[PDB]
């Protein structure tokens, strides 16, 4: 059987071997990076069924980023199957700052009376809480009396109930019992504080990585199409036009505007995580079927993402509630599930992808019969809709073991796999790049050749590389589906049904 | 614009020019064809969109029938277009055998008494009737007391009330006031006269009809499957088994065993005259619906004949019933309408054609939303059946000005035709045979024109003929469908839409 | 076994005996009525399967008229059984004067040139034709140059090709060979000849039908809603506001007006005679199919007229084309179907009905799987239409003998006959008008009882009735509908599935 | 809003009070319990939506159990709102035996080698593990060589490498590193230990349950029709037979004989925990929807439950996975869902109880475009099937606030249920056990009234209750459907749609 939903697995520590050393060993920062051993265990993810990876911003310098990518070019070596490259942008996040006297945390009791500093630069103490605002902003005239200052995942609540214009500070009351550590996320709703559309920092990280090679891009906390359009301009800028972006929508202003972010984006993350703390928790399950529904009928890419198997960090067997979870992304029609603690610093990276991807084989057997997506609600007036149907059709009347197409842009990969044909697509396509950018799309095996010189051509080629991977043997069925010719830019015209000889 | 209903007019002296002397006028018989100016006449009846001629063997010797063809053959080279030769088997008819002192015809009351001879050679009294039984066949012991002998278009009735196995002969009482004249047809509704599967006359007639050059024959009064491989035999035998065998069904034997003659031949005559005789007349709105339903769910082709314009015989315009009746074969999905004695011999053969074709394309624009042939009840786990489907569902999603087809055995055209695509059928073909063999299926335009070298000169020729025969212009979207290779013996594999440059 | 679609029979001398003298023997028409032997033939009428009575008003004075009338309500009283009475108008009818010397008809041939005269009063010679134009308007200005004046059923045209200001007459060319008869109809296509909304003989018609008692009133030559409510106006003012008005459409303004026509009208006759002289022939079939379909969705009563049955009126059995005809009528889902000539003045008016009676009974066992009618295309958003649909589902899902129904206004037994159900509609009324107005609603048999004092009471007499009338015996499931409380003017509400004990 | 899924939450000591002294308080056991501040407690959870208690047989004495469920009896009084009695059976437990030296719980590594006692009585060593099997079973013959033996959840493995017969006890290979306490869950995968039909235990917890008054019972380990029925024998015996049976499928035997439970019991229960160790983990969720739509299309109750919100045991917010899970099971189409030990032993009783409702809630705004359940897919030729359909129909075609039934056995109230409707259904019962047996049905509101005289009282009493009740007010339309009579045992035959007065 083949994964047909595809895997973002992200990258760590957890991986990585210092000296001997595996995370956790004491002085483990200390010895320098073994490339050989971690790419080795990184190459062991990929043939878990991992399809891209991760690389979050929010933590490690260039240094640190750049070296990880480089032992991915070597683990795919290893391997010797590609993977995607997936940039995750830190964006305009807030976090508590240092505490004096090198205390890790403070815990506090509902009623108590403490104030939060808006002065950067500054230490916390258990007095005064300073907050950590990415590029430095002054945010004591963008938050109102009666808001909700939130810290670690929303866990622990401070209400505002006075603002200190002599200090510029807010006096809070402590919501519930909870442990306010430093270096934590800090989330204020029902806000617009005035970060831009691009800071300078997320411009800088974007051309970093860039440079070394990215097929994606995760923007955090995308608000706006013009928010996704200021970085669509710096990879048109580089000449990385190639270079496919996700919106993550990770609060209340992306929801509202998720229309026109769906528009300028190339796919949408569902960022679970941001987005419990944003909108009622209760409400996450709501968001995450309208939004998936959505991508799809823009014929795009979405990401579930954030807390997928938790427990798996700690423990080598997931809980039944994580599971579920995971076979409902699918279900509702994900083209992704994504693995970010699990896999990047937890004590089970192998076993979290194995059992991300187990699950997700066999929510596949379920598509069929249970699978929310439905190709029927889609237009059908145009020549690719029509050719899409046909195909979809085909595999719904016989026993269509693997449809096949020749693609140059990989227009006709996306539309095919936009349609959740109950078949594998193989994608045969002639630069890295496409081949690359094709990962995180629905049930499509990307694979490079030479191009066509005929229809016939094309046919017989179709025929040669499903049958030497091994998808295909004698007595199979294949769809063959193009834009002839395709080396022209013409969109898909043309199906052939062929009995593998 | 294109009539897709299929025309069959019965050829006849009504159109045969004799010393420049019309049918009618005096000594007409006495003077010889002037071929060229009926070939005119012919010419004439194939522009206002006859498609094939029939020739009813029924009547005429084979001198006649010969010469007729050879007219026909002629017409079409001064039309510039070509049609299909139908032969129609004179079969065990039964006719009242003429009368003593050259009466032509006498007149009976209800109540009154009188005899039915069963010897053959004899002439008619107006005391009693002497039968023709075709190869002059014994049928007083095949006829039982109480049935009914039924006289010109069963308008008259004797019942058999009583047996003289002296003379050999029916005792009959006269159920309704009538005329018995000579030559007049005779049916036994009810009956079993042993009749042979094949008696000589019409061996010979077939044996004559191939040696000339016929597309098809529809063989009258099938009672089984055993009729129909009699004929097959004969067209095996003679290398002629590209004639296609329609099966007339004139009789109870033959609804029947609808079944297993429709698996038996190429398709069905509904043969409404004789069928209203030998069934209830009140039923065979009932049996053509049915019957046209069962032909088309076995790809095949279905004609309905007899009385479709009956008045256009004697008079220039038909009755609103007529115009009714040819109107609803068109909407219970015919593929063709025959007229027989409005062409043959009547004053209005051009005209008959020219209402019919008119009737024909007014029905076709009501097609789609009131046909009650449905595609969407036919298997669908084959994949020609997907291939047919596409197809249909391409023409319903976009505007499809023509679906273009390359086809060796023709094999591909009848395939969409049975599918009754809301477009006209281009059917490009490699030899004469085939292009006249597709001149009765539904929406078939058949094309003569030469075979492809690629797949890609296959889609080159199917837009350069479409193009150069007027059938479509720069900007209009086609369907091309083949089984490719189109030289091998593959059935329909591929689907083209192309926007015609 | 139980005639679904209705049938309106036209009366006239065919039925009515003088002095023992049946039509066409000697002198008849100097004798007297006698009516109890008359009535005995009505009867007979009625017993094989008639639902209505139509007094054409076009032939016969009021004392005809009136007398015909009180002789159906003897034939009734004979039979047992009650019918509809409809009225038709005359309306705006041109026809051609009378004859110089009491010649009956004049023969022309083409290229023949003559004269039509404008002046009323004149009578008709064979160089100069007459027209009597009701209510004697001058129709010299309402009809231009090119225009078509056509006789006896459009058979004979006569191109206008020039005027005379000096004579006020048209100069015409005869079209083709033809007879010009004296009484003959005249139709002009094309024109707006302005005849008055309502004409003084139509109102006067009317006001004498009102007086004598009719269910029905057929307007001739609706061309507007206005014409519709003159006549309603009318029927208001009398106190007679149960009668109900069927549009006739029979020309040009009438099919471009039928959606604003059939708001104003309790239904629609189909008049395919004036229609298809008015109209190209071949779109009769077009009109015929569109217009049941609108009436149908209004849920008003359709009635396809004229020509049904032609041959009948002379031939003891009808054509092929003619059963054909009447059959797809039922098949397109007319309520009812009209035979004019067969039973007025024909020579086999009992025939007629039970040949059109056996058609309509053979058409609706093919309706389930042929009707052209759909009920699932009506809007769903209402108690009337769910409640509908629930019966329909109920007749499809199950075995439902019997639909029965308890109406005040008769408002359910319209609603259930809309969705045509597949079983019986005993509807049950209160009053002779409500019983005998719905006489023409397809499958609908009406029956006089007694108002229910409670809904358990009205379920107990539903199934008493349908047991007594012998409809349902025990073990047979019925369905019961009802605006509960049936007192109360409540559209439909209430739904019973009852295993007849 | 109505919450329409069912909650059945598992009662314990979180709630109950003693000597002022709640739960985790030192010396509580000491104290006795304060009945009515644990049933105001109590009455909270009613309040908060709880629709059934869960009295687990497999903690807690006789004395222990019988005390709570009195508790619930005056909790009920508190709240004024009745709920569901369910008792859960021990059934075939394993467990570990007690620690010689009142150890705890010991520590085990990968590799590590123990034996397990098969003989009963004796107490555990870290040396040799002593199973507690119910009843006293002797194991040592019914599991083999090669079988795996887990403790606490499934968490700890050890696989059987040698069976000793001279001491009749396992040797085993620790699997894994892991914990094994004392009174902690034993389960053997792919055994058939010949445990009892039913056992004496089972039969005492059972017969005393039904002594106080239960209207479910949870039969645990359903391997077999004949154990659902060994119960059923009981409660007819006992006369409770209105006492509704959900079989618990927790093993791969109650898989496999799934189709002879479902038409055994009134329902059943999804125990995710169990079945989780007894089958691959990653397969619950198949099994989950499977048994769900099989449950469904019998008519019959299901109820998703264990470890829906495990975390609120611990914490006051629940994980996004627990969210997504109680979402997933309401999409699945459950009637009920089940808190454990989030209501019976957690810090966060109501707020368990209020997580689940919230979330209940919120995915039932979802049912209508991604409910997994289909009414369309079931048989439709029965006269309950139609009007279950009417009723759906109706639903949906309208904006039905209420479906109201009056029913004697409930009957109808599942009928409807089992459809779905877009719509709140009011049950109106005339016996409280009726009215608490109807508890665990989705969408189901129980209510008692009196017994109505006529169909048009049974109108007038269904709309006052709804009224009375606040469900609907002026405007608004409700369903009204009934078996009619409503005193006979008739099956439901009648529906009415009503605007509210
Ligand atoms: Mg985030
Ligand atoms: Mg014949
Ligand atoms: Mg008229
Ligand atoms: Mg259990």
């Amino acid at each position: 059987m083949n994964k047909r939903v595809k895997i973002v697995a992200t990258l760590g520590p957890a991986v990585e071997i210092r000296g001997g050393k595996k995370f956790g060993e004491d002085g483990y920062w200390g010895e320098k990076l073994d490339v050989e051993a971690s790419a080795k265990n990184i190459a062991k993810l990929i043939e878990a069924g991992a399809n891209t990876f991760r690389f979050n911003f929010s933590h490690g310098d260039h240094q640190e980023q750049g070296e990880r990518m480089a032992t991915v070019k070597l683990a795919e070596k290893i391997a010797g199957k590609k993977v995607g490259f997936l940039l995750d942008t830190k964006g305009p996040e807030i976090r508590t700052e240092l505490f004096e006297g090198e205390a890790k945390e403070y815990s506090y009791k509902t009623g108590e009376k403490i104030r939060v500093a808006t002065k950067q630069g500054i230490k916390s103490t258990r007095e005064v809480i300073a907050l950590n605002v990415a590029g430095a902003l002054d945010i004591y005239d963008d938050v109102e009396v009666g808001r909700q200052v939130l810290v670690d995942d929303g866990k622990l609540g401070l209400r505002v109930v006075a603002k200190d214009d002599a200090t510029r500070e807010f006096e809070v009351e402590v919501e519930n019992d909870g442990i306010i550590a430093k270096q934590k996320g800090v989330n204020i709703p029902n806000t617009k504080i005035p970060f831009p559309a691009l800071a300078e920092r997320d411009n800088d990280d974007i051309r970093f990585g860039l440079e070394q090679g990215i097929n994606f891009i995760a923007i955090s906390f995308v608000r706006t199409a013009k928010d996704v359009n200021e970085v669509r301009a710096i990879c048109e800028e580089t000449g990385n036009g190639h270079v496919q972006l996700f919106a993550k929508i990770e609060n209340q202003q992306g929801i509202d505007n998720l229309d026109e972010i769906i528009e300028a984006a190339d796919g949408i993350m569902i960022a679970r995580g941001d987005m419990g703390i944003e909108v009622p928790f209760e409400m996450v399950p709501v968001y995450q079927k309208m939004i998936i529904k959505k991508v799809n009928a823009a014929g795009k890419v979405v990401i579930t993402a954030t807390n997928m198997l938790e427990t798996m960090t700690e423990k080598p067997r997931a809980t039944r509630s994580e599971v579920s979870d995971v076979f409902n992304a699918v279900i509702d029609g994900t083209d992704a599930t994504m693995l970010s603690g699990e896999s990047a610093n937890g004590k089970y990276p192998l076993e979290s992808v194995t059992t991300m991807a187990t699950i997700d084989k066999n929510a596949q057997a379920l598509l069929n019969e249970y699978g929310r997506l439905d190709s029927d609600s889609f237009e059908r007036n145009s020549k690719t809709e029509v050719m899409a149907s046909a195909v979809k059709d085909a595999t719904s009347s016989m026993d269509i073991k693997l449809v096949v197409t020749l693609t140059k842009t990989g227009h006709t990969a996306r539309l095919i796999s936009k349609y959740r044909p109950n078949a594998d697509i193989l994608a045969l396509t002639f630069d890295e790049l496409t081949e690359r950018g094709l990962m995180l799309n629905w049930g499509v095996i990307p694979m490079l050749t030479d191009a066509p010189s005929s229809t016939d051509d094309m046919f017989e080629i179709a025929e040669r590389k499903a049958v030497e991977a091994g998808l295909v043997e004698s007595g199979d069925d294949i769809v063959i589906v193009a834009g002839v010719p395709v080396g022209e830019a013409v969109r898909t015209n043309t199906m052939r049904i062929r009995t593998v000889r």
